[PDB]
């Protein structure tokens, strides 16, 4: 329950869940997760190691270098005692129709992702754990339910509370652009992070942007003195590494919300919450000899209800994974009262389940939405209900109607059955929901 602040070996034994909240300096990757690992290479644990990106799993896979560590980069069936890959990753397999190893030890990198494969991550294991089949450990600087948005560091931070551009500016804001260092801009959004950097560059500063869908390849960018901000999403709280001298925080956030069991909005921006921000704040202050790390931020913060969709999807693919005995997997506690949902609520027949699988990992649909039209009895080539949804559900690209043409040869308003604002946020989204409306893309 209570968070521990350093690792002690008698966390590796069975029905052990521990919330490891190491202080700055204790070198989690390099000093305290080889000691981990060496000690369960010791008593011949079978052990995953699961990280929140690719980048995060590159950081510990040189860390671990010499160690009988293998680094599994994408999801597919494999069948030398450590094994190493992403939050996501992981569940991807557990949707497999192959059983995942008996592994005897779990360890979570940056517990505190609140994406829907990690919360799944999270209850899988917590309920593998709880059954006596295996040992965990969380590792994050904000546990579920923290309220401090302000936590050590190696260096002190100078926090103050100023207005925050949320759209392009043309004056007003000249401390932003005279800062002479590095800054880390967090931002509600992707379309909102598009319109801040193109402002930036206006103003002929360097930006890299980092959002889900680039993170890894563009976070290469960032490892050189040749730029000026990083304008990101929230992506960039979980273990992202940045030589900043100052975070921009917009303290705001979308929040994807299931309305009345038939739509998803993204309601905001709204506030953060109180891991968010220490988080986005825990970009800097990391050197102890560097005094003077600045975190500018822009509201205060609020907790989550159970209104944010992504405990929802969770439990929608933890539903549909299957255990021995036919048992299902409950979230991980401190997160089940976010959602009302029981365990089994959503599992779907054997045809309708391999659907749901197809739409998410083929078509790229969120969860819910690939959720919806697999219950609804739906096959993954038929496109039709891409079309025929009310004409409230048109999507609009350049304040027009967006347009698709068919396989089949026509050309029709694109009109989903079920709107899931997510797939037409930014114009990376839409592409890619065109080219699957399209029937085209069967990835
Ligand atoms: N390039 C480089 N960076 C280091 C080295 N040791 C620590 N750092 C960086 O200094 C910062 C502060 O270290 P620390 O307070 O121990 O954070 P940490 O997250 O536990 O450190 P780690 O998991 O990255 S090893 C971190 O960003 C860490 O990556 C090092 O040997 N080389
Ligand atoms: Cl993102």
């Amino acid at each position: 329950e209570t968070p521990v602040e350093c690792f002690e070996p008698s966390m590796l034994k069975k029905k052990q869940l521990t919330v490891l909240d190491l202080h700055p300096g204790a070198g989690k990757t390099r000093r305290v997760l080889p000691e981990i690992v060496r000690e369960a290479i010791k008593t011949r644990l079978r052990t995953v190691i699961l990280a929140p990106t690719r980048v995060v799993a590159a950081e510990m896979e040189e860390a671990l270098r010499g160690l009988p560590v293998r680094y599994m980069t994408t999801a597919v069936n494999v069948t030398e005692i450590v094994d190493l890959m992403c939050h996501a990753t992981f569940t991807s397999r557990l949707l497999q129709p192959i059983r995942v190893p008996n592994y005897n030890l779990y360890i979570m990198d940056e517990a505190h992702f609140t994406d829907p494969s990690s919360i799944a991550a999270r209850g899988y294991i917590s309920t593998r754990v709880e059954m006596g089949e295996a040992a965990a450990i969380f590792m994050t600087a904000t546990p579920p339910g923290t309220r401090d948005a302000f936590p050590d560091s190696n260096s002190p931070i100078m926090d103050t509370e100023v207005e925050v551009p949320e759209r392009a500016w043309s004056s007003g804001f000249d401390w932003v652009t005279d800062h002479s260092g590095k800054t880390v801009w967090f931002v509600p959004s992707v379309r909102n992070g598009n319109e801040i950097a193109a402002c930036l560059t206006k103003a002929g500063k360097r930006v890299i942007q980092l959002s889900r869908k680039t993170f890894e390849t563009e976070f290469q960018k960032t490892k050189h003195q040749e730029w000026d901000f990083v304008v990101t999403t929230d992506i960039s709280e979980m273990g992202a590494n940045f030589k900043a001298d100052r975070v921009i925080d917009s303290r705001r956030c979308l929040k994807p919300v299931i309305l009345d069991g038939e739509r998803v909005i993204l309601a905001g921006p709204m506030p953060v919450t109180h891991a968010s921000a220490a988080q986005r704040r825990g970009r800097i202050g990391r050197n102890p000899n560097k005094p003077g790390d600045e975190y500018l931020y822009g509201g205060g913060c609020a907790e989550t209800d159970e209104d944010h969709a992504h405990w929802l999807e969770a439990r929608m693919l933890l539903d549909n994974i299957y255990l021995q005995d036919g048992l299902i997997a409950s979230l991980y506690r401190p997160e089940a009262d976010k959602v009302a949902a029981i365990e089994g609520e959503f599992k779907l027949r054997t045809e309708q389940r391999k659907t749901f699988v197809e739409l998410m990992k083929r078509g790229d649909l969120p969860v819910w939405l690939a959720y919806q039209v697999a219950s609804a009895g739906i096959t993954y080539t038929d496109r039709r209900w891409c079309f025929d949804g009310t004409t409230n559900n048109t999507i609009m690209e350049d304040s027009v109607p967006a347009e698709v043409w068919t396989r089949h040869g026509e050309k029709r308003v694109l009109k989903p059955r079920w709107m899931d604002a997510r797939v037409c946020s930014d114009h990376a989204a839409l592409k890619s929901f065109k080219e699957f409306a399209a029937g085209k893309r069967a990835a």
